């Protein structure tokens, strides 16, 4: 999974 303000696009956490 992803974890950060960059991973808006497929995060999951």
């Amino acid at each position: 999974e992803c974890c950060n303000p960059a991973c808006g696009r497929h995060y999951s956490c």
